[PDB]
RNA sequence: CCUGAUUGGUGAGGG
RNA sequence: CCUGAUUGGUGAGGG
RNA sequence: CCUGAUUGGUGAGGG
């Protein structure tokens, strides 16, 4: 589905002040698969895109919120890393309520 | 590491570090440990989750199951030293006299739980 | 006391204990560590009263080969020990120089 | 050779 | 061999 | 009860 560009600004400040989190498709998978995440970000320009066409279907499966981002340049940023990311998993949120609200507005769509 | 045959809660590695350093008699060190375990006199082995290589200490969960020995773990190899009363990190350590041993079973059974 | 020990002898075999980097302080577990033949030295004070405390001694060490030797006093011992307290007798398990304890075994041996 | 505790019961010293 | 960062958590290094 | 370290690995504490 596609976010609103006022949401993504949301999502990637939401990565920004997270206590703990996971970047990377392979640390992201994993954190899904053991249910320690509690949002799943994903890049809208993985090429391929291959590389995380699994992530909703698992999220789904383990029921956890999920939503995407046009830039993965910008998700690394915001990951606190010089260089792109794939995916981003909030392990610790940075504050709680904002993070249940965000969340509430990407299960609306 | 795959010798971590389970989880154990902050709450209880912070039990098991207390019971070491209360403890009237231990063995720290690997070589110490595996012949405590081997004598059959331990009473409770811990073992430090960040032990590397790992087959310093890969070896102590199996034995002590072989044993009928109570194991459980502590997250970092320092930690586990300075309770030994070491300035240094021990990789695992023995408790062969426990300091209380009404203390030592609960905990043993809250181990026994977490397995 | 089988035999004396003179005074310059029995401050070597005070030296040897606070050496050692393994002892047994105590009649009990000095006559545990005997018959378990791990003692390699035992020293008694003169001064135990009673003195029936550490009177088996020299004929368990004499029965098991093990050398033994006297010092004055227990509270000497004791110190040497590295105890604030005095012992009856003390056993050296694993002395702090083989030479040293050799050279001590033999000086007493001869005095026996 | 230089570095200088970044090492360490993951086994020193002794027997 | 040349180019020289155009590559990149799309998994380096380590165990 | 008083004395108050005169005691003490001549075996405390723990298991
Ligand atoms: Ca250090
Ligand atoms: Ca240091
Ligand atoms: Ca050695
Ligand atoms: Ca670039
Ligand atoms: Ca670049
Ligand atoms: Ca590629
Ligand atoms: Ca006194
Ligand atoms: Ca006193
Ligand atoms: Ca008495
Ligand atoms: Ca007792
Ligand atoms: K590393």
């Amino acid at each position: 589905f596609k976010v609103p560009e006022e949401i993504q600004k949301e999502l990637l400040d939401a990565v920004a002040k997270a206590q703990k989190i996971k970047k990377g498709a392979n640390e992201v998978t994993k954190a899904v698969e053991r249910g320690i995440a509690k949002l799943v970000i994903i890049a809208e320009d993985v090429k391929p895109e291959e590389v995380v066409a699994h992530l909703p279907y698992l999220c789904e499966e383990k029921g956890i919120p999920y939503a995407y981002v046009a830039s993965k340049q910008d998700l690394g940023k915001a990951a606190g890393l010089e260089v792109a990311a794939s995916s981003v998993a909030i392990i610790n949120e940075g504050d709680a309520e904002e993070l249940k609200v965000l969340i509430e507005k990407v299960n609306v769509l």
